[PDB]
């Protein structure tokens, strides 16, 4: 955990995030045209950062967003595919690992139903060893099939690392699930469309502080028909400290090192804020203290969760009655969204 | 939801924060004492702040933190009791709501178990509307029962309210639990020790962002003896903005209207980052599309959460592989705390 | 007055403002292509915005700055013009109003005499509703006629609107004028070239708190040959809390919702910062407690206002004698400012 | 115009501004008192800044705020008094010029009329200089009589010097005054309770900036009783930059050396940003350009002051039908404040 | 190097700085009586902080400061001596590192001669393992003895430590020095009055990053009489980033935990950053690519110091040609400082 | 030193920095071409500021960096040559003096060594009045020869000037040689690379503080194929306050005043932080009062440098002791590096 070197150690990971400027793409072989960039660009940025071992580029890096379902049928990938053995051969030439976007990617029954937004992890074999659908689509304007599964992989050196898509990264609980499945390395890939700039800087450091877990956000950059994207791509210690942050310009890079030794050390010895040890053991001094054995209470105390698990359909039911019934809203309708 | 003027209107509620200097105390009349300290100090606010309707004050800040067992148990409050009595005298006489800290109040097998750290909220007739006891104690260092319940209760002008105490706030579990309990401002009272200063103010900001709530906190400032509290007191729009926030100082304090209408408006109309709501309709635009309702997923997609509901010891038993597995560690050994 | 969604309700307008590329043209022809890339933008914004209600372009963004006299002089344009049109248009299909720059609109007495700066205000239909002419151009580099005469108009849902141009802004009697003409959202069109970045993003916030009034400024970015631009378009509450603000990217954006009646109960039950109505009652809790009326006084107490509505000449004399008797100074000449 | 060092120069002032914490009081001994310990404080500090030539003290620092009538009228200042006469003799003994505040000041018609709220300059000599009673005062809560006239004084090294009051500086207009009658530094004095921290601190940066003057400020700390005072007291350039700011910390200090040359040269030799020389000779390359003069255009074309002076109960009216028609509102009552 | 949690492991130093307000004393008594209140809140924060394995005080903070030159010879310490005696205690009590200051410590002369201004590192067996006395007074105002020598001790766990104090600390050198003998955290003790408030904060950030090491800052608080404090008690990281800062608060604590391993992974294995290494091997990849060594180049190529080592005489020459010939300025004169 | 207008007059340099666009070129007729569009830049830039005496461009801003050897042999220029005849072409049509980027300069003993790294100080006549080639090349990446020399040359008005490039900044020795050999102006010119944004934006800062001296940063943007550059671009006074700070956009630029007057006033007036004056005077203030003489101690107490001097071997072998023995690491191997 420490930032300012080009280089990594045998205890560092050298992570390289991309504010990788949205293409605006159309057809299949623009795509892979776009996929080669990526390719060369890991591949330039590995002779300028001899120790990274990780790049992770923004979700839509690689198709753009495809706002025509038709095209967005066109262009929708196989995984494994020809634009992941196009990143594949730069992991491999690089001699790093890759996290990389495909957005969509063909739904078992394309194309009768929506495509996924997923993220692969290659590894530097040029082997894909994590696949990740998103499993909270940024509705109402996205329409992607929603995922239904975390994921937790070894990475390089070791680092174990879970993938998750923009939207995603607002929930607190895919946080939790990742670091309690035993991640110390969340990477966040994002198309994070202006207006919630500063909002989403501030949650992915307070995601790592609450879930004591390493973790890098690569977000997209520039104009794109639609939407401006504000990069602020950025690396962050498992303390909630930032190692270092793009601004939001296109094509910008940061650079961290992030210790195994470090996060092993801390997850066994912190005891103050040992989040996901406390959460599990809760009043242990109190009821040491009364005579109650020294393991504290690790039951659920939280309704929400209890009936969210139990009765989801009580749990949707609950939450309507707090905010709509509908998922559209007529003093702001959408075409296709009912009200 | 704005900040900078003293007045309220039939829309927004006023509500002061206060950095309240921690006592350090040993006695039960010096707890009296402070307690009319406290009630003086609402009272000569409301001159001041004429559109207050909820003051909210430190963990703590009745009895000061008793690090001595004897004192704990010798001071351990009644509610209601004297010390209720005290406050709620002056929120009747001020005409506001407030938020108050009894650590310890007395359990139910007192002196036998340790104390609860405990919250009421008191309304302006006087009477404690909301108890709460700590959900999860500030382990090792601080020693009290945890409680196992959130609350939520109709507060001044019909804001719904629920109370937190500083190191539940760490969790976002809590958060969202008062939230789906339709909570429309969490009040989080810590007695927040240095170091993590920087983290838990942005934590705050990040939680009323992520569970679209207003949120206040008060915390303490000086040094008692033993520790030393930071202060920056706040109160944070449900846009995750902060209205106003207090620095270091001892006794310091902010004040902010919160508007009625528009966190309802909000719940109710907004889309994309209507956080409540999508959590539980997952993928909704994606499913229309596909042909498969209009209501999205609810299903809970999260590990971790089921087999925290269905077997918390099972949980408990995952987070010990990846932290420790006895309470305390022998690298920073803690008397009574085993490892 | 509340930021991160893309939504808006009957209550608040969307309000977009664009970070616009600075144009570097020649020909009308120029002119004409890049007034249909803006109108394009509007359209495709809005697919990504369904609640923009109203979108703000920088002062300069339709031509540029026109740097050489006769390529001001030729493209200089007719309002109503096809610039106009070419924007009303966006404005029907996308059912927005906007705000857009010309820059330069023919004079009265056109070629004879400099063109105005002006902005326009669209509504929905399409129908220009206010025609803005800037009343402090930026001199000396600048040559624009001057204007002279605020306007307040009825915007979106009724939201009642002023438009100023860049250096306008400096001057704290401008917005002053319009919101005691009414303005509830002053709109602030720049092409603000660097060195005085800081002072001008806080100089929109310091004007929508002293003034109790929301504000946006769309601001241009990019080199031109020139001048660069450095971004920072902007949305701030009228408690002077920005709501979210761009960096220096180019065809950044940022988007906010304003509350209509949270500004009308603010200037309504507002005390001690009701700013607009203190001013013209001074001092009535002195008078009422010294027994002299109720209203406090109105008299204009100071001089410098007093002597510039009665003797302009000698105002400008006064200001003379701290200043210069010049507009040019012979340390740093500029041709044809004479000094 | 430089800050980090304790010295000064023949072309700069030093000055010294003081955080001094609020004083709770209610005898005229006690006043005496609390004006001995100001005056120590001046003495000690020019020990330790033998640059020193002007220092501040907040608003009510004399007094403290006298809460109650009575006492109110009881502890009121004559000028020149003993008061005034304990500061002299500090500024004689410490050679320094000071800025000190008598609240209340006598009324002529004492004690059938409400007192002044005044600030004191006092030279090196001891004599007062100017004498300035504020003409905004902080209604509703407190209730001074108003004063009618802002002064310019020749200060330290030939500095011109304006004093203004906390609530007075919310209002541009007084700014403008001082600065076009030709003052070079404005001192705001103030006891600036929270909440409105932020938005106080942005607002002297923003003034100096708008009027091309140095700006001093000293606010109070502590609690009171009644208020909490945020600090934050600060010395400004005249292009905006903050030299040195307090934090909240009680008798918090800054120091700061500003030029008399710097300011000079600059308001004889700025062009853009002279904004003083420029609101008075608006489109001056326009008109040249236009064949029309080289003096650019003086008259003032700002209906709303056009109409302050010339009736100033029809800018009343025009005011009210935005805001209110009572001081008072019934949805925030005040007692003698009618609504 | 992280911060948050109150533990430490067998890798990390737990270390606590002190915000200690300053003392205005003037008997040998009343020093002691102070000294021994530290001694009391060394053990209290042990309690709270059961990782803390150096505790640090600021300068000043046993004597205050002795403005008065016979008080300052009667309160000069030996050291070892009673004041370090009661400090010893407390560290063996606290099982703790400490790091202290007397001011002054008795000259080898005394009281012949003026004290110097020293710091004592004490290990947790209570012996004195370093003594520092201050190479740069901070002149004019303050009168101490300079010292001569920088010093580097094994400290807790074996961390390597060296001890410099306030004013020395402005200039790059001395944190030179102890970095190459081999410091691996510098002590920065202060007693740093306003005015120079971010200057300071940031130079310590610069020096940690420019010299690879980690830093601890502990600077005093209040008035005494003379001078504010500031505060900001502060320990940063090797890469510059700070860990955990204090606000202005009196008494105010920050705590962090500092990795051994981890600095000694950075030296041994960063490349673009290694300053250390660099400065000693310029030019090495173009030297080896032109035939020259795989060395670099080792020599000074630095005039200034070539000179200041070999002719300080020249060198003091040379810099009062820039500067002044005099200690003193005739325009801002000091007693007993000549000009 | 003063920020926000466009002028400049006779007491101040008015100094631009660009934050130009990283180039990707590879023969020497893209250099040309290149160099041609920063003329065409310097002339565009001169006409929005007449104020400008001074511009300066970053580091590889003529050329790019040439990775492939071949390349960069290619491309070397020869000082003077066609390249510097193209920049003073411009600086003479502008009336401005400039500072320009050639990467390589051509070795004496070209083509057999390494290309030096070099900056030119060109006039308004057109004249290469300084040369300065990077002492500190940006090992391992980078190949350049080692320079030798600072140098200090009369500038615009008489204000003194050195060069420095990118990685020599991050040593405080040169810019301590730089202001004691009189240096009023340091000049950074850069193409830094992310990682390290914040600590090069602190430590200029810091550098400008510390040496008493005026500086100006500026830095390359965008992605060149390896490396993406940060901007932030500058110019900072000499107290260490930032005047203006580009942020990462392409080609933007900030323009600031800097007094002659104000700088020499300081470094002969200012006593508690006059640096330059106080390291070779220490202990003044003790040596007078303890009867030594009136002139400090110049002696250096530094054995760092005393060794660095005298035994440059044995400094190099003490810091590889510290660090490493090799210029590589077999950890993050680097070929051509050996380890
Ligand atoms: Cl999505
Ligand atoms: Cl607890
Ligand atoms: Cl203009
Ligand atoms: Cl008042
Ligand atoms: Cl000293
Ligand atoms: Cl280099």
């Amino acid at each position: 955990m420490r930032h300012g070197d080009i280089s990594s150690s045998h205890d560092t990971v050298g992570i390289a995030v991309v504010n990788y400027k949205m293409p605006r793409l159309h057809t299949k072989a623009e795509v892979i045209e776009n996929a080669k960039k990526i390719a060369d660009m890991v591949v330039g940025m590995k002779q300028g950062l001899p120790g990274m071992d990780l790049v992770v580029f923004p979700e839509y890096s690689t198709m753009g967003i495809m706002y025509d379902q038709d095209e967005m049928f066109a262009t929708a990938a196989s995984i494994p595919g020809e634009e992941t053995a196009i990143f594949a051969e730069a992991c491999k030439k690089a001699d790093t690992w890759g996290v990389f976007s495909l957005t969509g990617e063909k739904h078992e029954d394309h194309p009768n139903k929506a495509p996924y937004n997923t993220l692969v992890l290659i590894n530097n074999k040029g082997e894909i060893v994590q696949k990740y659908r998103k499993i909270i689509p940024w509705c109402p304007i996205l329409g992607w099939y929603p995922g239904d599964t975390t994921y937790v992989t070894e990475g390089p050196k070791g680092l174990k690392i879970s993938l998750i898509v923009c939207d995603d990264g607002n929930y607190p609980e895919i946080w939790r699930d990742c670091a309690m499945k035993g991640a110390e390395l969340i990477v966040r890939c994002q198309g994070y469309m202006y207006p919630a700039k500063e909002q989403q800087i501030m949650m992915a450091k307070a995601m790592a502080w609450a879930n004591n877990t390493y973790v890098a956000v690569a977000n997209a950059t520039g104009f794109d028909g639609v939407y401006s994207y504000f990069g602020h791509s950025a690396i962050i210690g498992f303390d909630g400290r930032t190692l270092g942050e793009c601004g939001t310009e296109e094509n910008g890079i940061q650079y961290a090192e992030v210790s195994i030794s470090q996060i092993r050390d801390f997850r066994k010895n912190a005891q103050s804020q040992n989040h996901l040890f406390k959460l599990l053991h809760r009043g242990y001094t109190g009821l040491i203290n009364s005579g109650e054995g020294d393991r504290g209470v690790a039951e659920c105390p939280f309704d929400f969760y209890r009936t969210w698990v139990l009765d989801a359909e009580k749990a949707r039911e609950n939450v309507e009655k707090i905010t709509r019934s509908t998922v559209g809203t007529a003093e702001c309708p959408i075409q296709g969204i009912p009200n």
